[PDB]
């Protein structure tokens, strides 16, 4: 991902399938001629897409040019969240489902992980940063805990942004129970708040491995609701 001052990024196509399996994805659901009622409604809940991009004496060089989701912020506090049962696909190996599982084996009971998060801290003028190896620490034991530190700016808890993602994933949560169209394979949820009441993002991203599906993402829903429950325990605290 690199941040453009125009207020979007650019990402990299991954090697291929992964890369043009992306590329096709926006291109399917940001088609002009769509009049598919659920890829409309959808549009709202994914980064705005302004087509495949190269440098002008690169054209081999291919990247998506996305809405940077962050840009409206001063201070943007960031979490991106893969969602789902299984973060491998319906056309992988035994040995690539192995990889995929001991990445995370914790992925069919919790039904997400936390990828990484950027906090701002007010009191200190400062970022902590929390990568891979963060969320995959994290059991059943310690996930509500792990997760409540995304909304922490060293002074109180943040509760408006955690009501506010609630609200928010409830709605791709209703979307996802109103198609049987698509199945979301290791795509995340981008969270963000303002760092610097209720101001929130929360957007779908990463479509590497999105697949035609004749029913429910159950996997999908599943980890949407568990995160929902993780999120409204928070509230308690
Ligand atoms: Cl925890 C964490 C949070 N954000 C990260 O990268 C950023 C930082 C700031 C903004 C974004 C971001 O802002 N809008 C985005 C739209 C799409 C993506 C994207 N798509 N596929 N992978 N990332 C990423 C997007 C991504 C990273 Cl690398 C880690």
């Amino acid at each position: 991902i690199l941040q453009h001052p125009d207020g979007t990024v650019l990402k990299q196509l991954q090697p291929p399938p992964r890369g043009p399996r992306e590329l096709e994805f926006y291109n399917m659901v940001y088609a002009a001629d769509c009049f598919d009622g659920v890829l409309l409604e959808l549009r709202k809940y994914l980064p705005k897409y302004y087509g495949i991009w190269s440098p002008p004496t690169a054209p081999n060089d291919l990247y998506l040019k996305l809405e940077d989701v962050t840009h409206k912020f001063n201070k943007p506090c960031i979490m991106d969240v893969k969602i789902g049962q299984k973060s491998y696909d319906p056309f992988a190996s035994s040995e690539k489902i192995q990889q995929q599982v001991s990445k995370y084996p914790l992925m069919e009971e919790i039904g997400f992980l936390v990828l990484g998060m950027r906090v701002y801290h007010v009191h200190s003028d400062s970022y902590e940063t929390e990568n891979q190896h963060y969320g995959r620490s994290l059991t059943k034991e310690t996930i509500k805990d792990g997760v409540s530190r995304f909304f922490h700016n060293g002074y109180c808890l943040r509760k408006d942004a955690v009501a506010a993602s609630i609200q928010k994933i409830e709605k791709i949560l209703q979307w996802f129970e109103n198609q049987k169209q698509l199945n979301f394979y290791a795509s995340s949820l981008l969270f963000v708040y303002e760092g610097s009441g209720g101001e929130v993002e929360v957007r779908m991203i990463d479509f590497a491995h999105v697949f035609p599906s004749n029913t429910i993402d159950e996997g999908y829903v599943y980890g949407l609701k568990h995160l929902i429950s993780v999120l409204r325990s928070i509230l308690d605290n």
